[PDB]
């Protein structure tokens, strides 16, 4: 196919990192984003390095607390360009995530019940949480990739609530 794919997820501090390639869509001239499942709020990059069908994404998630936000919203990561194109997950970093221990191999093995389940239990020994001071309210910011079974796509699960919480 020809789509936008995501190959490495890792954060310095409080910045998301995000390494992909692309199948066949034209980088040069499209904005990465951040984007939830109800398109109303959407999160530009600070960085953007491109090289060739390669490409590196930066952005600063701890800005969504500065207005009005949700505290359980999915986020895609999305390629605008004439047409919007929704990151894919590499099964790579799926694979990597099943070299666990033998514990957490019964314990993934007692998903069962549904694919996605065990998916997202692979993924969220990837998940970040720091919380935000020198501010009025100290926040804690969760972020989780996970697969969102409601479209079927990759999403960074956050989920942004007080320490009291």
């Amino acid at each position: 196919k020809q789509a936008i794919h995501i190959d490495n997820i890792y954060w310095e501090r409080v910045q998301l990192y995000i390494e992909g390639h692309s199948e066949g869509v034209d980088l040069t001239s499209g904005q990465f984003v951040l984007r939830n499942l109800t398109e109303t709020k959407t999160l530009e990059a600070n960085e953007m390095k491109i090289d060739g069908n390669t490409f590196i994404c930066r952005f600063n998630v701890a800005i969504l607390d500065d207005g009005y936000y949700l505290p359980m919203d999915k986020y895609l990561f999305v390629y605008h360009d004439q047409l919007e194109y929704i990151g894919q997950l590499n099964p790579n970093i799926i694979d990597q995530a099943y070299a666990a221990l033998n514990e957490e191999q019964i314990e993934e093995y007692n998903e069962l019940t549904t694919q996605n389940g065990k998916v997202n239990y692979l993924l969220a020994y990837d998940a970040k949480v720091f919380r935000k001071g020198g501010v009025s309210q100290h926040t804690v910011y969760t972020i989780t990739p996970e697969i969102a079974s409601d479209v079927n796509e990759f999403v960074f699960d956050i989920e942004i609530t007080l320490p009291q919480e």
